[PDB]
């Protein structure tokens, strides 16, 4: 059986990396069973990469993600699969966000509309470079629609840097490669929508894409360096950071940067290679827009105080 083939591999890794006997014991190739895999990733990491540096991500998240990556390899190699149970929990977004200067596109594949954020002594916060989902060009300041991809940006330029960063970061890693480093390896689910059979929840249905500034302290050095991977963040002091779907209802502490995310994948490939002869062909789904992703907003009409007793005049 394929299952057995999977069990064999999973088992090797597990004994070799001394995973808690309990985990081992209660392990089948069940889709929801990622723990056991994370532990493998956890110990190995340790042993072969202690003091790993993570930019804007948490350890749980990283290991966890490594866990899914393992799970995919495991599954592919064994040739087992579970319908509606994609392992990686990520997709490949062909963001055409670094093609036109000052131009960003949202998940819809549509260019993001620019809109200023003021409208009102007071404490007026201005956002002249904000960008929104075409389907939100009508909504008030940062309120998402029922068609929105839930993708918003308060600082277009920033966000473009981050996108540029990832691109340059990937080029660094993969200089010669028949493919335009236009894809963005992004997670489609966080802790909240981790399981297919999950309590539907309002708001953003995908992890939030948020660019974090690096500059802050990073602009305090540059010229010495030679390492392409380093140069990238330096020429583009901003990173793409994915958090919870909604950082009301549920909320998780999911946090991982694009690079750390791409690094978790790479790292799983090495771990696999240090244990298995050949690396199986692992396919991260291409991102395709769908309703499944549409922002779930609840729209309720709100009352307004009228100093009147009765609604109308007669
Ligand atoms: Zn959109
Ligand atoms: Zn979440």
């Amino acid at each position: 059986s394929a299952w057995e083939k999977g069990m064999e591999a999973a088992r090797a890794l597990m004994d070799k990396y001394h995973v808690d006997n309990d985990l081992k014991a209660n392990f089948k190739l069940l889709p929801d069973q990622v723990e056991a895999l994370a532990a493998v990733c956890k110990t190995w990491l340790n042993e072969e990469h202690r003091g790993l540096q993570l930019t804007f991500t948490s350890n749980k998240t990283f290991v966890t993600m490594m866990g899914r990556f393992l799970q995919a390899y495991l599954q592919s190699f064994a040739e087992v699969t579970y319908k509606h149970h994609e392992p990686t929990g990520c997709a490949l977004w062909l963001h055409r966000c670094a093609e036109i200067e000052g131009e960003l596109k949202c998940l819809h594949g549509s260019i993001m509309i620019n809109k200023e954020h003021v409208i009102e002594n007071v404490v007026q916060i201005s956002n002249t470079d904000a960008r929104c989902c075409v389907h939100d060009a009508a909504c008030p300041a940062n309120q998402f629609s029922g068609k929105s991809c839930g993708m918003f940006f308060s600082e277009g330029a920033k966000a473009q840097v981050a996108f540029k960063q990832i691109k340059a970061f990937m080029q660094a890693l993969y200089p010669n490669a028949q493919t335009g480093h236009g894809h963005l390896l992004m997670p489609l689910r966080c802790e909240c929508n981790s399981k297919p059979g999950h309590a539907p929840f309002l708001g953003r249905q995908l992890p939030k894409l948020t660019p974090f500034a690096l500059s802050n302290a990073e602009d305090l050095d540059a010229d010495l360096i030679s390492d392409k991977s380093v140069l990238a963040s330096v020429h583009h002091p901003a990173l793409i950071v994915f958090q919870c779907c909604n950082p009301g209802g549920p909320n998780c502490d999911f946090k991982i940067s694009a690079p750390d995310l791409l690094n978790a994948l790479v790292m799983v490939r090495s771990l696999w290679s240090e244990n298995f002869t050949e690396l199986p062909r692992m396919v991260v789904p291409e991102f395709k827009w769908s309703t499944k992703h549409q922002y779930r907003n609840v729209s309720l009409p709100v009352a307004h105080s009228d100093a009147r007793q009765n609604p109308f005049d007669f």
